[PDB]
């Protein structure tokens, strides 16, 4: 078929989804392709960089709480983007892991910046608001994988017996089974966010 | 080689070490065993349940900050057990990695029972205590993996040019190349726990 970059990376994000990162080889992205692997080759060559190129497209494509409103606070904007986040990577099979380790592309330097430049507006420093962003980024990271790999692994095999589970691990396991991860994201969320707050509120108060 | 449980954990957390998820195959490990396949099926056949195994192993071995100090607050529980978390999963590659989407082992049960046990003894509820417990986890985990694969892609690519990057961006990952990441996570840590506490202490007050 069509192997302009965007019908590459379109048929890679498919692939992707259907078979997660290990099932991205050449032998499989030229199938779905219906090409031969020097055929293939000739347009993308290196897997990280496919993979660089899967995480800038899925943001693309469904990361919609990019960029702050007119008048928004920061804690706003940082739960809005957050949320917008989780919801891009929680989109693909492994698209929380293709991302991981990325740094931006050339095509989201305006957006980025914006957020940046943002961040120092509301008071931040670049350092100060670059922690935020990255601990808002790393736990919102995190909360997806466990929940996405959690839920592969079931398929890969039962948990455990119910039967010598102590009670509250027991409990916290219903609580956790009782909804997708989104609950406990919102919490830690904002718990996140109030200690952000706490600490550009105190300036070089003792805190 | 010897193929007690011990040693083939021992086996597989060398190879994990040394190539990752990836080349942790049948092949591979059965050559570092120097064993053929089917004497490895014999003693362990399922990949996940392997990784598990893993998850369980690097923790027993390098989580040295399980427990609460008599006496010592939630706090610094939480801010002592993250750190210790963090080291554990540094120490091999992947690391991070195999823990994702695990829940805890048989073996573990005491420890984390405690867990859970001290926070509620501290005043929190069984799920707000397991939210900033998922929580610290998440962000923890999404720290160590942002981290490890950052510097595993230097070895895939370099990054880019300095050029026409954005000025705040540029400062950002020269401010991200000069710490491996410890500075941000010890941040954004304390940021977490912070809000834990305010929440906590609000109890039904708005907050
Ligand atoms: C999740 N959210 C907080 C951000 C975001 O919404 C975007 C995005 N493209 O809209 C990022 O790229 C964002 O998710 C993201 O991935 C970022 C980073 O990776 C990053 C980095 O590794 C080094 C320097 C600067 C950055 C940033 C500023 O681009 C962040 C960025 O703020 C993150
Ligand atoms: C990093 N730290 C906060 C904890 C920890 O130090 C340990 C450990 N074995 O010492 C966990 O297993 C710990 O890291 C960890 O992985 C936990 C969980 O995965 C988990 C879960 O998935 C579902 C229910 C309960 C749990 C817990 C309580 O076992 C947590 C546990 O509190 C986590
Ligand atoms: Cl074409
Ligand atoms: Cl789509
Ligand atoms: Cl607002
Ligand atoms: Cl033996
Ligand atoms: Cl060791
Ligand atoms: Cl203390
Ligand atoms: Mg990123
Ligand atoms: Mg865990």
């Amino acid at each position: 078929s069509r192997l302009n970059r965007e019908s590459v990376i379109d048929a890679a994000l498919e692939l992707l989804n259907e078979t997660g990162i290990d099932g991205l080889t050449t032998r499989k992205l030229a199938q779905k392709l219906g090409i031969e692997q020097p055929t293939l080759y000739w347009h993308v060559k290196n897997k990280r960089a496919l993979l660089d190129a899967l995480a800038v497209e899925i943001l693309a494509r469904h990361h919609d709480y990019s960029l702050p409103a007119a008048g928004e606070s920061w804690q706003s904007f940082l739960r809005n983007n957050a949320m917008s986040f989780r919801r891009a990577l929680l989109r693909y099979r492994d698209g929380a892991k293709v991302h991981l380790g990325t740094r931006p592309d050339e095509k989201q330097y305006d957006t980025v910046e914006t957020q940046l430049r943002f961040m120092t507006e509301n008071g931040f420093s670049l350092r100060d608001g670059l922690y935020a962003i990255s601990a808002v980024s790393h736990f919102t990271l995190g909360a997806v994988l466990e929940q996405q790999e959690h839920t592969a692994a079931l398929t890969d095999r039962p948990a455990a017996p119910d039967e010598n589970l102590p009670p509250l691990l027991r409990e916290a396991l219903q609580i956790m089974d009782s909804d997708d991860g989104e609950q406990a994201f919102l919490h830690g969320l904002e718990s996140l966010i109030r200690g952000f707050e706490v600490q550009l509120t105190a300036l070089l108060q003792i805190v």
